[PDB]
């Protein structure tokens, strides 16, 4: 009542292979199911009626997706929808499109999947088993009628505040509320609340208690990290935090901000910061320092319960940290980490794996690594930051460690998300908060998320994107940046972030509950104030900047509300206009009143640990097992799921070389689109070492970070800055003393001796899982797990080395920082034979580690290196194998000098690595290494050689010999199997099988023109700069680098949001060129690019503006990725486009981020003039790029008209539909088409991301500044005259 639900049937929902996985899942559980069929169905909750025309508009918005075989329903209906009381992100984004298409009648759109199942035996018991399989019990519910969906839209009345009756019952009322509300309060904290409230003479409200309990938890007060310690009977002088701070006291160098914000900041470089001016809308370079922020976060517990949103909001919360650094900043690139228990992939179990069971309430390791990476990548992709480095460890074994024989592993996973961003010098310091400052929530209408449903998070990355654009508009105003103060909303929701915001400014605040934006009107005041809804920030802004701030938000379509005022009195007030009362009324010192410090009085446990039993170990069997341990094995399933080219500033991504092998040891970005200065990121971690030796695990993490970053041009080691993220089972015998010792080992010792700061860190301190298996208690406990992320300013992005071997005359030299210790404890080798072993690796000599770093820096600067790969998991064996994989070559090595224990020489995980040098440079490089005190560690191994032979000799004996292709295919099998069970198995198999064909020549180039002839230069030289409209919808993310590419070609790039067109601020009549940029407009909901296009079509004024533009005789338009999608959906407005295809879900059913080989084909395209017959790699980054025609008649007609402009080719140079050479399954390799007149071109790949040579993942050595793709932008300039 007050609202009607309309049901609108959508398109078929599951491809054939997905239907076959279902049918087969049913046959495997003995459910005789003749057939299954699925159809999306949509639900529109309307506040007013739709006329015949709006009805048709709504119907048309809800036609999208691949044109799959439609069937008429039969059998039993099971409809799967979100759980009632829940609103999906699909709903947020779809309803938004509805509103921007003028359908204000729509209150909410929601979507379900209708399953039509013919089975016909099946007891009601078995139907519950069918129902179970079709849905996720943590997010969804199953219904029997389409009608039942009305349950999703029930309007609820605001629930009132509840007082806890301390006055009337005494202390028992606090104890009862402590249990009922789950406050987890300690006795001394119940004491405090009793005293504080007895003094005020009134009962506490529920909200006030909940706020207090959120603020005084472990994760939030960091009680363990500030604790005093007593260890083996001796009081210790320093807390853990103090020992971390010791690194900043010792090395403050280059540090701009540390421990005073939710990211750290270091000095960057002076470069062209590129953005649109507030007054002109023109993009310009602003020559100024771009300083570098860094942060790394975890999101471990949620990910155990619901991994997709758990990982996604892991990234999302950390991106908010970055944006809310100082007075606003811009995230640039990200990193991702997973640690989980054994994967045990069905049909692919490995000999070290044993099922130990798990709690019913958590998902398996395999579920985490299936859905979690897709979740992390969904936020990074739809937000728009490249994910360029990461780690993925598996560990689960019964082991004789510090507390005797017990199960150690990661049933509670590590889910790690971090990254770097840029910030202006003047915004690094947070400002003062003036009295009467407006206090604002920027971002999403809130719901009851986080209050085991309360650990199920929810991500809407496009909402966050819209918020970032506002934040960007604010810092881009320089001295006029209206942001006085900004902070992210995370744990505790507003009940933490608003008090933290006023409190860091020395203020109080008065707030109004009913000013806060909400999508559940039923929520209690406690739910409104304490819920952990996502994509929110809190800021302060002066009252007189509010009109400005409103103009900025409205142009971005970023929702915001003013919810209160900052006060001089240090009081916290929260009024409720609906119930005319005051849920919160407290002094801030009472809320933020602290109880005493914690003292931990603890004892050292140290494991004895036994020698590696080698009975079943051969070097050959060990090579095979080690390459099948997911920690070692190829990571493609984690890398290609995320964009790696967004921004146009990525110099080094995971994938290396012509054969695009994911082994890059660190990530590198350019600082700007006009510099070779940059930033670098690397990770070091070695948790299983902590099962033998806590200090050594931490030291090795520091050292690996350094070895992974070392072939990058940095200089001074003091440029390198660390995040230290600590994961422990605090309280588990031996760990606490372990934690203190490991923090000491890096904070007090190693990092200060090296000159390394740790200005940021986090901790997560209950890394264990307890459950009942038989009548038995069971425990899985993590090792102490330090993850070090290293971050650095880069002097020259171009000088970076990769593991890609050259086959020119060369020498392979090992730098064995293990000094022949050759430890085998807690290695991959031991793990893969179910053992812990004796003695682990460690940092053997700090001077020599420093010496290594400085020596690598001298060799990099002087260009003496052809390649570098450090030694980590899997030892020298893996290092050499991976270099041979990346170089598509052989290796001939001798290990006689590495000791008689050949297994230990190859498989120790001591620090160091293999450099490759030119043969003629060998002597000079050995002399240089000797000057840094290293002669003793440096060992000539042999050479890289053309071919397929991987050979390891010792004197006259062959220690190990195998085909390099055979090793490379074994190392691939983990990612193959993961892709097989997650993606379309046909694609997974084609990708895998192409690795086995050694003749694959890899990416290679043929150019039909001179890539250095700047054909636009005569035009640029006149000083006349035509405008191009760089068109962007909400969710677009590639506009900045697109602008920069047109800029290099001599245009004035103007920023045109769709809101500028809708509001009449820009007219396309003033432009001769237009480009629709890439991204995830509306998060691709209702089809990639559809919302964007249909919002143009359904507005008749704007529709007419586009049509007029395209119907002019000389205008040019380009659509790229999302933009191509958009323009393919606007096709009725574009002359000569009648044969154009649609673009739909990739055949792989996976987001594909590839460096793909294409060829330019003959077509009218004016943007491709001079390039025809050229073949070169381009950045590709999409999930809905598959060309779909309506039938073969459409395809032939398209082809015979000569309108295809780009095709995917394999590395042999033939047009292909084989994956991933053709990443999406497009017929005849098609990824670009033009119009009959050549004036409009649309393409899925991103030329604007790779117009700079430095930003191509692989490129030929001889190229200059400009890639081949720079010709497009220049062709645009020349054509305009
Ligand atoms: N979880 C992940 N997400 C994204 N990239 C990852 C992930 N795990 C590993 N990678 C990338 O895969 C490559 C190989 O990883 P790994 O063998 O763990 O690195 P290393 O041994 O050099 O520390 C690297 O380029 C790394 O950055
Ligand atoms: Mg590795
Ligand atoms: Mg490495
Ligand atoms: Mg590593």
């Amino acid at each position: 009542g007050s609202h009607m639900m309309e049901i609108l049937r959508g398109s078929p929902a599951l491809s054939a292979f997905r239907i076959n996985k279902l049918l087969a899942r049913f046959q495997a559980a003995n459910l005789q199911v003749h057939n299954i069929y699925a159809e999306y169905v949509h639900f529109a909750d309307l506040n007013a009626p739709l006329n015949d025309s709006e009805q048709a508009q709504l119907t048309r918005l809800l036609q999208y997706g691949p044109a799959l075989s439609s069937h008429t329903p039969a059998g039993k209906l099971l409809l799967v929808t979100p759980r009632p009381g829940t609103i999906s992100p699909w709903s947020s984004k779809a309803t938004d499109i509805a509103h921007n298409c003028g359908l204000q009648q729509v209150d909410r759109l929601e979507r379900g999947v209708a399953y039509y199942i013919e089975a016909s035996t099946l007891t009601a018991e078995q139907w519950r088993q069918v129902a179970a399989e079709l849905h996720d019990r943590m997010m969804e519910t199953v219904f029997s009628s389409l009608t039942d969906a009305e349950k999703l839209f029930i309007h609820h009345q605001p629930a009132p505040v509840s007082s806890v009756d301390l006055l009337g019952e005494g202390r028992q009322a606090l104890i009862d509320a402590n249990l009922r509300l789950g406050l987890a309060l300690a006795e001394d904290e119940i004491d405090y609340l009793q005293e504080a409230f007895t003094k005020l003479g009134r009962n506490p409200n529920d909200i006030e208690l909940y706020m207090f309990a959120q603020a005084n938890s472990e994760h939030c007060r960091h009680k363990i990290f500030n604790a005093d310690w007593i260890i083996d009977g001796k009081p210790q002088p320093k807390s853990l935090f103090k020992m971390i701070k010791n690194t900043f006291e010792t090395t403050p160098d280059y540090v701009l901000s540390a421990y005073k914000d939710n990211a750290a900041v270091m000095e960057g470089s002076a470069v062209g910061r590129y953005f649109a001016d507030h007054n002109t809308g023109r993009y310009d370079f602003h020559q100024e320092p771009a300083h570098i922020l860094m942060k790394v976060e975890t999101h471990n517990h949620p990910t155990a319960i619901s991994p997709w949103p758990g990982a996604a909001t892991g990234s999302g919360g950390e991106i908010r940290d970055e944006g809310a650094t100082g007075r606003g900043a811009k995230p640039k690139a990200g990193l991702v980490g997973f640690s989980v228990s054994n994967l045990r992939i069905p049909g692919f179990e490995q000999p070290w794996e044993e099922d130990f069971g798990k709690p019913e309430r958590i998902v398996t390791a395999l579920d985490i690594m299936t859905e979690g990476p897709l979740g992390g990548a969904a936020f990074n992709n739809e937000f728009g930051r490249p994910a360029l480095t990461g780690y993925f460890r598996t560990y689960e074994e019964k082991v004789n460690s510090h507390n005797g024989e017990e199960l150690r592993g990661y049933h509670k996973p590590i889910m790690l998300a971090g990254g770097i961003g840029n910030i202006r010098a003047d915004h690094v310091q947070k400002g003062e908060i003036v009295v009467g400052a407006k206090l604002i929530v920027l971002g999403g209408p809130a719901m009851n998320i986080g209050l085991d449903f309360a650990s199920v998070q929810r991500d809407n990355p496009e909402m966050e994107r819209r918020c970032q654009e506002v934040i960007d508009r604010c810092w881009q105003l320089g001295d006029a940046n209206p942001i006085l103060f900004i902070h992210d909303v995370g744990a505790g929701g507003l009940s933490n972030a608003m008090p933290e915001l006023v409190s860091d400014g020395g203020r109080g605040g008065k707030f109004e509950l009913r000013d806060i934006l909400s999508d559940e009107p039923g929520m209690s005041p406690l739910e409104i104030w304490c819920n952990e809804s996502q994509e929110r920030y809190v800021l302060a802004v002066a009252a007189d900047q509010l009109p400005l701030f409103d103009e900025l938000c409205k142009r971005e379509r970023a929702p915001y509300a003013v919810i209160g005022d900052a006060t001089e009195e240090q009081h916290l007030s929260l009024h409720d206009n609906h119930f005319d009362n005051q849920p919160i009324d407290l002094p801030l010192d009472v809320l933020l009143g602290k109880t005493p410090k914690m003292t931990r009085d603890v004892q050292t446990l140290k494991a004895k640990g036994d020698a590696l039993n080698r009975a079943d170990i051969t070097i050959a069997d060990a090579v095979k097992r080690v390459l099948h341990l997911p920690t070692v094995a190829e990571k493609t399933f984690l890398v290609t799921i995320g964009a790696r080219t967004v921004t146009g500033m990525v110099a080094r991504d995971q994938m290396v070389g012509p054969w695009q092998v994911p082994v890059a040891d660190c990530a590198v970005t350019t600082a700007s689109l006009d510099s070779y200065y940059g930033e670098a990121m690397s990770i070091g971690e070695r948790a299983p070492v902590a099962l033998l030796d806590f200090a050594a695990s931490a030291r090795l993490a520091v050292g690996e970070a350094l070895t992974n970053i070392a072939a990058t041009q940095i200089g001074d080691i003091k440029r390198i800055k660390l995040s230290a993220n600590w994961m422990a089972a605090a309280g588990h015998p031996g760990e606490d003393a372990g934690l203190y010792d490991a923090v000491k080992a890096v904070g007090e010792e190693l990092c200060p001796q090296l000159g390394l700061t740790i200005p940021v860190g986090k901790d997560s301190m209950s890394m264990k899982t307890r459950w009942q298996e038989g009548n038995e208690q069971r425990e899985m406990t993590s090792p102490l797990s330090l993850v070090i992320s290293a971050f650095a300013r880069v002097e020259d992005v171009r000088h970076t080395l990769t593991p890609q071997l050259s086959t020119e005359d060369n020498a392979l030299l090992l730098i064995d920082l293990g000094k022949g210790h050759n430890a085998l404890g807690a290695t991959a080798l031991a793990q893969v034979y179910r053992q812990l072993g004796d003695k682990p690796a460690d940092v053997r000599d700090v001077a020599q580690l420093k010496g290594f770093y400085d020596a690598m820096q001298a060799l990099v600067a002087a260009r003496k290196l052809l390649a570098w790969h450090d030694r980590s998991d899997g030892g020298l064996l893996v290092t050499l194998a991976e270099m041979a994989f990346a170089g598509h070559c052989g290796v001939q090595v001798d290990i006689a000098a590495l000791g008689d224990d050949h297994l230990a020489a190859l498989f120790n995980e001591e620090l160091g690595g293999v450099i490759q040098v030119r043969a003629e440079d060998r002597d000079a490089v050995e002399a240089l290494l000797a000057q840094y005190g290293l002669a003793d560690c440096v060992h000539y191994l042999g050479q890289a050689l053309a071919g397929d032979r991987f050979v390891i000799t010792a004197n006259d004996q062959t220690v190990f010999s195998e085909s390099r292709t055979t090793l490379r295919v074994w190392w691939a099998e983990t990612t193959w199997q993961m892709q097989r069970l997650r993606d379309n198995p046909q694609c997974a198999d084609q990708e895998h099988e192409a690795k086995a064909n050694d003749t694959d020549p890899g990416l290679n180039v043929k150019l039909s023109f001179d890539i250095n002839e700047d054909i636009a230069a005569p035009y640029i030289a006149t000083g006349a700069r035509p405008k191009v409209a760089v068109l962007r919808e909400q969710g677009v993310n590639s506009h900045v680098e697109m602008a920069a590419a047109f800029h290099r070609a001599g245009f004035d790039a103007i920023d045109v949001h769709m809101s500028d067109l809708l509001g009449g601020r820009i007219g396309l009549g003033n432009f001769h060129a237009l480009v629709a940029c890439g991204g995830f407009s509306y998060g691709d909901v209702l089809g990639a690019g559809e919302g964007w296009a249909k919002s143009i079509l359904f507005n008749h004024r704007v529709r007419d503006e586009f049509e007029t533009f395209f119907h002019r005789p000389q205008t040019l338009a380009l659509g790229v990725c999302n933009g191509c999608q958009m323009m393919s959906n606007l096709r009725e407005l574009i002359p000569g486009s009648e044969l154009w295809p649609r673009f739909v879900r990739n055949h792989s059913d996976r987001f594909e981020a590839r460096f793909s080989l294409v060829e330019v084909t003959q077509s009218p395209s004016l943007l491709l003039q001079g390039m025809v017959g050229s073949q070169m790699p381009i950045a590709v980054s999409h999930g809905e790029g598959r060309v779909e025609v309506r039938d073969d008649a459409h395809l032939a007609a398209l082809e015979s008209k000569g309108l295809v402009a780009l095709r995917y080719v394999d590395n042999f140079g033939k047009v292909t539909e084989t994956y991933p050479a053709n990443p999406n399954g497009s017929p005849n390799g098609i990824t670009a088409v033009t119009t009959e007149n050549g004036r409009v071109t649309i393409m899925m790949p991103h030329p604007e991301r790779v117009f700079r040579t430095v930003a191509n993942s692989w490129h030929p050595e001889n190229w200059g500044e400009d890639s081949p793709w720079m010709r497009i932008f220049r062709n645009a300039r020349k054509q305009l005259g």
